[PDB]
C-alpha cells in the first residue's frame, strides 16, 4: 500500500524485498526510506543474496511525479539524490543483487533495475529512460548507471532518443540479463539469487567493485553535484 | 549528378538531404560543400529533424579516391579534415539526425553513417571500414567515431580486420539501429525522424552532448591532428 | 604430451600452433615456454597469420592448478605473470592471430582465447572466468583483457557472477567471433587466418595497436603490479 510500500521476506539463503505501493511503485521519500530499511534488514541478517521485485503492474514508474512537479525545488532534489544514493548502494552491495522486473521500468525505475547484478524480466515489459521525451535532460548519475550496462549503440538511443526496449531488444541492449514468462519472473530471480549465493562472497564483492570502480566514482560525482545541474 | 550532388527537401517537420552524384556519392570537396550548404538550410529552416540519404546504388563509397591518389598531399588532407568536420557537425547536431542507408557504406561512408542518431539500412547493404584491407591505417578521428557506436568486439574486428557487416550482423555490432526492406528504407527513416521531432528538442540536444562529450573531444583532436598522422 | 605440449606447423602463409599436453592444456611454465618458443618460430618464419588451437578435449583449462595450490607463492606469481605476458604478446602481435577454440576455455584459458583477433568455437564449448565461483578475485590484467572484448553487461556477469557463456551467448557477449561445428573449428580458423594474411600487414599492425593502446597499457600495469595484488 502507499503507506506500507515494501515487504521483506527471508527465504533460506536469500532475502526478497518487494515493492508494492498499490500503484506504480513511485520512488518517493517514503519508498526510498522503506527500501533502505529493507536493505538494512538484509545487512543485519547477512543473507547470501538479495532479490528486489516490483508488483503485478510495474517494476517501478520511477521518481514520484507529484514531488517533482510541486513547485518546491528542495524536496525534488533530495528525492533525486536519495534515489541515486540507493542505486549506488545496490551497485556496490557486497552480496549478489537480483532484480525481478515484474512489470514496466521507466526512468528511475529503469535506472534502479540497472543496479542489479542479474536482471530478469518478461518479454512484454517496457524499459525506458523517457526523460528526453517528456522534457528532462538526463542527470549524469543516471547516464553513468546506464553507461555501465548498455551497449555503445543502445546507450546512444536510450538516452538521446528516449528509446523503449523490451524482451529480446532489452536483452541485446544490456537493460536486462534474462527473459522469463511473467508468472515465473519472481521464481526465476529467486532461483538465480540462490545460485549466486553459492559464489565465493568475498571474491564476488571484491571483483564487482573492481569491475565498477570507475562508474561508482562517476555516479558519486553525479550524486554530489546533482544540485549543480539545476544551478543550486 | 556530379556537379549537383545534393538535394534538400523540406517535408513538414523534417528536412531530407539526399546524396546522388550519379555514381558512388564520393565525399570529395564539392560533395562536402553541398552537404554543408544543405545542413545550413536545415539550420535556417529550424526543422524538427534531419534525414540524410544516399542514392539507389550506395549510401556512400567514402572519400574521393581520385583526390586521395593524386600525388598532391594538401588537397587530400583538406578533404579528410572536411569529412571528419562534417561528421563532428552531425554528431553534435541539436536536432535528431536519421540516416537512410540506401546502399553500401564504405570507409568514410561508414564513418558518416555512424554519425546519425538513428540509422536505417536494408539487409543486403555492406558496411565496412576497408582501410586496413587496402593499405591504410585508420585515422584516429574515424576510430573514435566507430568506438562510440560499435560493441567492444565489433570495434576490434571492424578496425584491425576490415570486417564487413550487414543486416543482422550490422545491427548486433552497432553499425545500424534498424533494418528495413530496400524499398522502404527512406520512408522508414522519414517516419522515424518525424517521431524524434516530437521529443523535447532542448533535452535531446543537451542529452546527446552529455552522452557524446568524450568522443566529440577525441574526434576534435583527431581532426586537428590529422596532418600529424602523415607527418605534416 | 605433458613434456611436449606444443606443436608448430607451417602451412603456406600461416603458422599453426597447437596445444596438447594430453590433458587440459594447463598454462604452466613448461606450456608457456613452449608457446613462447612456437611464437618465436612464427617470428623467424615471418608468417602472414597465426592460428592457435587447443586439443580435442579443451582449448585450455587455464593456469596449472598444482602450481597454484602448492603453498609456494613465488612460482605461482611467476606463472601468473608469464601467462599475462603471453596474453600481452598475442594482443600486440603484428600479424593477425586466430584462435581455434577446440573445447572449453576456462579462466586463463578464456583470457588467452580473448587475445586473438578472431576467435572460432563450437556451440557446445563453455567459456568462463570461474574465478569468483572458486574463491579467487579476478586479477586486473585479466579484467582488462575481458573488458576489451565483452559487452558492458556481459563484462559485469562474466566477472562478478562467474557466468558461463557458449555458442550464441558467447558470440553475443564478445567471448568469440565465429561459431562452427566441432569438426571444422580448426579448418575454419585456418581459412580465416589465410584471409587475414591478405590484409595489409603494416596497416593491420598499426591499426590494432591504435584500437588497443589503452587496454595494453592497463594490462601492462596489471602484469607489473601482479605481485602487489597479493601483497608482495
Ligand atoms: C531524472 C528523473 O528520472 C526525473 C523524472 O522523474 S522525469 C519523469 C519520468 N517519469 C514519468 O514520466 C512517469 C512514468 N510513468 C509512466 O510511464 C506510466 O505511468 C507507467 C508505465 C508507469 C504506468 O502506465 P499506465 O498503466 O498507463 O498508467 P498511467 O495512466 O500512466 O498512470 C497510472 C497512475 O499512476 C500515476 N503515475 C504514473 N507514474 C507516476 C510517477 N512516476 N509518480 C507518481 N504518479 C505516477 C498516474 O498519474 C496515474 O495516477 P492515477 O491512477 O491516480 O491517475
Ligand atoms: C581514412 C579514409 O577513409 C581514407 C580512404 O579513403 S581509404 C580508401 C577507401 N575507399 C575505397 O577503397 C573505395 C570504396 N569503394 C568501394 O568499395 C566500391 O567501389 C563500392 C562498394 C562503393 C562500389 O562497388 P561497385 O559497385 O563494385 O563499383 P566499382 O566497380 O568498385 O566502382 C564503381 C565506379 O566508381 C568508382 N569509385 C568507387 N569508389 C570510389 C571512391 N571512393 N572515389 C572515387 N571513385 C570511386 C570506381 O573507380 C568505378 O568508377 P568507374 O565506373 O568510373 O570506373
Ligand atoms: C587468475 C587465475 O586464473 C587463477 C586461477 O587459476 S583460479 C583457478 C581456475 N581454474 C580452475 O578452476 C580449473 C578449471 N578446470 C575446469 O574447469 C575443468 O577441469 C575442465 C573444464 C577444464 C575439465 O573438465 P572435466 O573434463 O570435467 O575434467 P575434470 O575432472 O574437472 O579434471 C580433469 C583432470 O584434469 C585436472 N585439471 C583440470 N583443470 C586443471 C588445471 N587448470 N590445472 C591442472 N590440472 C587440472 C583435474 O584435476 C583432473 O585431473 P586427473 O584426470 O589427473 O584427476
Amino acid at each position: 500500500s502507499m503507506s506500507d510500500p515494501v515487504s521483506y521476506t527471508r527465504k533460506d539463503s536469500i532475502a526478497v524485498i518487494s515493492m508494492d505501493d498499490g500503484k506504480v511503485n513511485a520512488l518517493g521519500p517514503a519508498m526510498q526510506q522503506a527500501l533502505n530499511a529493507a536493505i538494512d534488514n538484509a545487512d543485519r541478517d547477512d543473507v547470501g543474496a538479495l532479490v528486489i521485485t516490483g508488483n503485478g503492474r510495474v517494476f517501478s514508474g520511477g521518481f514520484d511525479l507529484k514531488i517533482l512537479t510541486s513547485g518546491e525545488v528542495q524536496p525534488a532534489i533530495d528525492m533525486l539524490r536519495g534515489g541515486f544514493e540507493l542505486a549506488y548502494r545496490l551497485l556496490s552491495y557486497p552480496k549478489p543483487v537480483v532484480m525481478a522486473c515484474t512489470g514496466h521500468a521507466i526512468a528511475m525505475g529503469a535506472f534502479l533495475l540497472s543496479c542489479g547484478d542479474h536482471r530478469v524480466a518478461a518479454h512484454a515489459y517496457n524499459i525506458q529512460a523517457n526523460e528526453v521525451a517528456i522534457g528532462m535532460t538526463i542527470p549524469y548519475a543516471a547516464l553513468e548507471i546506464m553507461k555501465l550496462r548498455l551497449t555503445r549503440s543502445a546507450y546512444q538511443q536510450a538516452t538521446g532518443l528516449a528509446k523503449t526496449f523490451f524482451g529480446e531488444t532489452a536483452l541485446a541492449a544490456g537493460f536486462i540479463d534474462e527473459i522469463a514468462l511473467p508468472e515465473v519472473v519472481v521464481s526465476r530471480a529467486e532461483e538465480a539469487a540462490r545460485e549466486f549465493a553459492g559464489l565465493n562472497q568475498h571474491a564476488h564483492a571484491a571483483t564487482k567493485l573492481r569491475s565498477r570502480a570507475d562508474a561508482l566514482t562517476a555516479i558519486r560525482a553525479g550524486i554530489d553535484g546533482i544540485a549543480a545541474e539545476f544551478g543550486l
